[PDB]
């Protein structure tokens, strides 16, 4: 409760094998403004900390009040430094108030600039794992979110960037990339998640290739302060 | 036509299957008899184009003086130049004047920062190939040099970042990464090049995994204004 305000939207992650919802990603949106960027552009270096925790609190409280019984997935801000061994207390308390299991919370790690050289973000990830949080690398395949990360540590989940997913049913190069990356993920005991799935065509290929977790407009758009139901087109068969 | 001067150094790339030297990478050094990084800092937004051409010509003229008979590999600056596909005049004229065949010249595209309108770096890579140049993606697995690039265009060679290579004989995760990337490169008909090979142990493993082209201290250090000969330990190894 400080400077400016905002809320959350939620977007389903679907298990295409069980046809069940795995969970929802919490996405920042304005009080009525529907743009994530608009809000996050209003935050700066002097207030990144106190904003990051309000995201978590808001997302958890909103999750709980909406009746979320699966996983809650939250983006971890690229401003990766500070001491992890104290900023997590606010998060633990929040989960504890709303009786939301820490093991049902996943943090998504992303990078848009090359900082700290793996070993630091590694320390953040390994820490969260030791408290029982799930962990993910986000946007794998774009930005500084690539193979260098996987090399020194492994998250439970890797979310493959939509750029690698797009039109993959008829893109031989994207098919080879995904086929080999899925082998790599398996060797590393990492679960794949395909994001930005926009069409049945992509879905069916990714499902055949062995991907279970998917996210995207084909399933459901982010719902403002709500948990969207998933497209009956795939849930009926 | 602008300010400060500089020179070049050269480091050989070895082909371990044919036991032949593949060629040399040109590395920027100041007149200051071995000054790297210092030169590259002096470049700014106003002369990133004028400094770009200068490196290429110097590299070709020097290589020519030294009697280089194999490949000459040149780092394309992070496309801060935004080369209109017509200002390649300087390089073409330099190769012609110094009788250095254009097909023996390879350009290395490193940090393709941001989704460079995807096609920007793509157009430029495609344009250089159409002229007969060789092309390489540099530092694969470190910077913005990653899978997103490989998805939309393919170079002749991909230089794998030395971070993925370091102590790979010892590192089972790094091993799976390379085993699955080498299969990928092969699917895409791309020749891999292992950078930063420092020890025999690394060389033996990389060689046994199918890597032919390699570069690093193990073979030879960068030679100031010279073409370093290669440690023949890899002779039969
Ligand atoms: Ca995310
Ligand atoms: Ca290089």
């Amino acid at each position: 409760s400080l400077d400016f305000d905002f809320t959350m939207a939620f977007q389903p992650i679907v298990n295409c094998r069980t046809k069940e919802i795995f969970g929802y990603e919490a996405l920042v949106r304005g009080l009525n403004n529907e743009s994530a960027y608009s809000v996050i552009s209003r935050v700066n270096e002097d207030n990144r900390y106190l904003f990051d925790q309000m995201c978590r609190v808001k997302a958890i409280a909103l999750a709980a009040k909406l009746g979320l019984t699966s996983k809650l997935s939250i983006n971890f801000l690229p401003n990766a430094i500070y001491v992890p061994e104290r900023c997590i207390r606010t998060t633990l308390e929040a989960a504890k108030r709303y009786q939301f299991p820490i093991e049902n919370i996943m943090f998504e790690f992303t990078e848009a600039e090359r900082v700290e050289d793996v070993n630091h973000i590694k320390r953040i990830v390994e820490y969260y794992k030791s408290l029982g949080f799930q962990t993910a690398i986000d946007d794998f395949g774009s930005g500084y979110s690539g193979l260098n990360l996987l090399a020194d540590f492994q998250t439970n989940i890797v979310k493959v960037d939509m750029g690698l997913i797009r039109n993959i049913h008829a893109d031989q190069v994207r098919q080879s990339i995904m086929k080999n990356c899925l082998k790599l993920f398996s060797d590393l005991n990492i679960q794949p998640l395909a994001e930005g799935v926009e069409s049945h065509a992509e879905f069916a290929w990714l499902k055949a290739a062995g991907v279970e977790l998917m996210q995207g407009y084909y399933f459901a758009k982010p719902g403002f302060e709500s948990l969207p139901s998933v497209n009956p087109e795939f849930s009926e068969a």
